[PDB]
């Protein structure tokens, strides 16, 4: 391959059918683990091995080097973006931007036009670059209870505009 590769997997039931992707798992859940560092490393392995969580993982010469995990809610119509991540020696070379980018174009395509977040304070303005806002139009009545809380952390939705 040679090149940099966007693949968007996950468990589907158990990770033991597919190995290649059962490594790949094992890789995004160890980047999350070292970026975030103060989410619990058993918390950041239960998401991304649940079968109702995805994660789109950019992929160099077989080895994860990002990825965003997430959970899709078509019928609210939005999704969740759980963990977001690219390893440091990757970062600050667009990469971190490609990733939203391919998910922007992958929800859609499945017709899912808002993404929802908890971001840490010190993320804030990654999020803002991707066109995340503090402020919230998806109802809380929508998202209370479904998309996970966060301590310390703020809310924040893009509103994706599928047009052009
Ligand atoms: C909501 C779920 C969560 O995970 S909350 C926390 C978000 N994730 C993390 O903090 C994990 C640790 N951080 C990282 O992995 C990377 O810093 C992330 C955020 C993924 C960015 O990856 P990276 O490959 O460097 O992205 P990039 O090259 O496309 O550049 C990012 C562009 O956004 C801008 N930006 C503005 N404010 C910030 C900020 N507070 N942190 C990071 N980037 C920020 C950057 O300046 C850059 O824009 P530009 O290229 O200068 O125009």
């Amino acid at each position: 391959s040679g090149i940099i590769e966007f693949h968007v997997i996950g468990n589907s039931l158990t990770p033991k059918a597919n190995r290649r992707v059962l490594l790949w798992l094992v890789g995004l859940q160890n980047v999350f683990s070292h970026q975030l560092p103060r989410m619990p490393k058993e918390y950041i392995a239960r998401l991304v091995f649940d079968p109702k969580h995805k994660t789109l993982a950019l992929i160099k010469d077989g080895r994860v080097i990002g990825g965003i995990c997430f959970r899709m809610f078509p019928t609210q119509g939005f999704t969740e973006i759980v963990f977001c991540a690219v390893t440091s020696n990757e970062q600050v070379k667009g990469y971190g931007t490609h990733l939203m980018n391919h998910l922007k174009e992958y929800h859609i395509k499945h017709n899912i036009l808002y993404f929802l977040t908890y971001a840490d304070e010190y993320a804030i303005g990654y999020f803002k670059k991707q066109g995340f806002s503090k402020d919230i139009k998806v109802p809380k009545s929508r998202y209370l209870g479904y998309i996970k809380d966060y301590e310390g952390a703020t809310l924040m939705e893009c509103e994706l505009n599928p047009r052009i």
